């Protein structure tokens, strides 16, 4: 169980970086 | 443990969705 939500958890992470280092780049330019 | 772990799930969604969102209007915009 919680191995994979702690997986589930990290993996959303991981998202959410991405989106705001998109932001960033739609930012900058 | 799980529930306060669901419960960073949960926020953690709720970020994602608002950056995406973000994306959005800074897309249509
Ligand atoms: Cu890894
Ligand atoms: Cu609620």
């Amino acid at each position: 169980e919680i191995a994979a939500l702690k997986x589930e958890n990290a993996a959303l992470k991981e998202e959410i970086a991405a989106l705001k280092k998109e932001i960033a780049a739609l930012x900058k330019g």
